[PDB]
Order: C-alpha cells, then structure tokens, then sequence
C-alpha cells in the first residue's frame, strides 16, 4: 500500500550490539508490494505472512490481539494471543497512539527468525485470563509483552512503551488467600539470542519486567536514552550475557504502594553489566543505600562509572563486584548525567516520541 512513515525504513543506529557481525535493517528492503497498513490482528496477521521477505508493516491505532473476543482460558489464549515476528520485520507505530493490547510479539528464531524492528508501538502487557496456582505460593501468570527466544539475532527495540496500562496491579484481585497475578514479565530475552539494542524506549508500571537469559556466549543487549518508571524489578536481570546500559532514567520509590522498588540490575549466572551515565531517581532511597540498584544472584561482574542517585553522583563501586573487563567493540558518547539530560529523555522515551 502506501509508505506513510518518515521513518520506517531506516535501520539500526550503528551503535549497540543489534549492529555487531551484521547490521539491523529489518524490512528497509521490502518491495511497494510488502509495504502495510494494518488496523487490526486479522490485517496483521495477514502481512506477517509474508514470511522472511522484507516487509514493512505500519501499525494504524490499536490492534487488539483477541480480535475482540476474550480469552476463554490458558488454552485460548495460548492460541490465539501469541504473534510471531517474522525475518527481515519492521513493525513501526503511525502517529502516537499505534498499540497493542491482550496479547503478546513473539520474535522466533526457530525459523530462522532475525533482523526485526519494534519500532513506535505501544504494549500493554496480557492479562492471563488463568493464572496457574504455585507449589501452595501464589499465583503465576503465563504472558510476555514481548519475548525474544530461540537463537533470533539482531532485533532493535526503539520508541516503545510496554506499560501496564488499564490494568495495574493494584487491580489484581485475591484469590484462596493469595494476590491473583494476572501479568508476566514485560520484556524476555533468552535462549542463545543475541545482538540486541533498546532504545529510546519506557518500561511504565510494571513488576517483574526485563529478564535476559532463561546461552555462554550470547545475549549481547545495549540499552540507552530508555526510561523505567515505577518498574519494582529487572531492568535488567542478566545471566549468560553482557550487557551495555547507560543514559538511561530509572525513576521509582522503595516505597511506591504499587511497584514497590527493589533494584535495577540483577547479576546472575555468567552475567554481565557496565553502567555508565545512569539516573537513578528512587524516592525513599538513602545515599548510604544506594548499592541497592544493583542485586547480586549468581554472577560477580559489574561495572558502574557516572551514575546519579536522586540528583548526587554514586559510588556504586563497592556493592560487592568484579569489574566488567570485556571491551565493547562499538564507539559511542555516554553523555555526563544531569538533571537536563534526565529530563530530555524522559520527554524522548517511548512510542508516540519519534
């Protein structure tokens, strides 16, 4: 149909590891022929069967992955809520209210599944119509916003927002005694994946939201310019990978009534992380608490240099780490981090911002 995005069909910035051994270009390649429009999940589904050919698909307001029709049970939902990615897709948002919403992006590589771009879309993260009840501890939801699995190499995440919207956890209801949690993760990142970049994106009201690894080797993630505001935890949690954050904003409060925070950066198996240049505004967070950002599990790498904890720089040096010693093999300016910066890429994160 017709290209009615500037900027669907650039590729990746040529900084971040989306653009290491290969570049992401996603559909830029794509013929007039596979250029789209889609206003729901049947003309969605419809483009994505182009399969690997390049592809450019133009989401047009809110695509409602039940197709207006609810989720019976884990089973339907399972069937129908769960939206491949093709090879070689660029799923980019028209104006500032393209979205999705009960339902989940699915970026495969059992195909063979790489070089995609999530670009300009907002996600509201799934309700699973049927939690499973745990090992007699609460209940667990089942549904991603997004997940990245089985080897998909070179995906760039740019002006998201994956956000719990309509529905936040202060809304969930009990169950036999226990909170019925009706939302996953926000974004999952495993399983030998690799060459990835977030950016410019924002991670809103959400729980548990970034696990990378779920592999020696692997899941190279870049992250910058990306906001997390009143995410409780993992942004990111990391295991069997490295990852590159810096110029992001993190805003919370150890307090918050809903998304309570507890740390940023998790540290798992064979995880890596250098942070450079990050704000981290947490309300009820004291300076001498400020080792709190950054959770040790498994893992013993990590590396901070510039960060800001409520306006004053932080040592977060001495939290209990190794230092990050791999090289990053791309150039790029990590800005000094200042209340100006802070504020001009809260103003920049997420969809609707391009």
């Amino acid at each position: 149909a017709e290209l009615v995005s500037d900027k669907a069909l650039e590729s990746a910035p040529t900084v971040g590891w989306a653009s290491q051994n290969g570049f992401t270009t996603g559909g830029a390649a794509a013929t007039s022929d596979n250029i789209y429009i889609v206003t729901n999940i049947s003309e969605f589904t419809s483009a994505l069967s182009a399969g690997a050919e390049a592809k450019i698909i133009q989401i047009k307001g809110t695509i409602d992955i039940s197709g207006g029709t609810p989720y019976t049970d884990f089973a339907d939902q399972k069937a129908r809520s769960q939206i491949n990615i093709p090879a070689n897709t660029t799923v980019i948002g028209l104006g500032t209210d393209a979205k999705f919403i009960n339902g989940s992006l699915i970026i495969d590589g059992t195909d063979g599944t790489n070089n995609v771009i999530i670009r300009n879309v907002y996600i509201q993260t799934p309700i699973d119509v049927e939690p499973h009840y745990e090992k007699g501890d609460g209940w667990n939801a089942e549904w991603d916003a997004m997940n990245i699995t089985n080897g998909a190499h070179h995906v760039w995440i740019d002006h998201v927002t994956i956000s719990d919207g309509n529905f936040t956890d202060d809304m969930y209801t009990t169950k036999d005694g226990e909170t019925y949690v009706q939302h996953d993760g926000a974004l999952d990142i495993k399983r030998g994946s690799d060459y990835v970049t977030i950016s410019n994106s924002l991670i809103d009201q959400h729980d548990k939201t970034m696990l990378i690894g779920h592999d020696k080797g692997k899941l190279h993630v870049t992250l910058f310019n990306n906001v997390f505001n009143r995410v409780t935890e993992r942004a990111p949690r990391v295991r069997y990978g490295s990852i590159h954050s810096f110029n992001n904003v993190f805003k919370g409060d150890a307090k918050d009534p809903v998304y309570r925070y507890q740390y940023s950066f998790g540290i798992g198996t064979s995880g890596s992380v250098l942070s450079e240049g990050n704000s981290f505004t947490i309300a009820n967070l004291s300076a001498s608490k400020a080792c709190k950002v950054v959770k040790k599990f498994n893992g013993s790498i990590f590396s901070d240099n510039g960060s800001v904890l409520n306006g004053s720089a932080v040592d977060l040096s001495g939290c209990g780490f190794s230092a990050y010693t791999s090289k990053i093999p791309y150039i790029y300016d990590v800005q000094p981090m200042t209340t100006e910066l802070a504020q001009s890429i809260t103003d920049n994160a997420g969809s609707g911002k391009l």
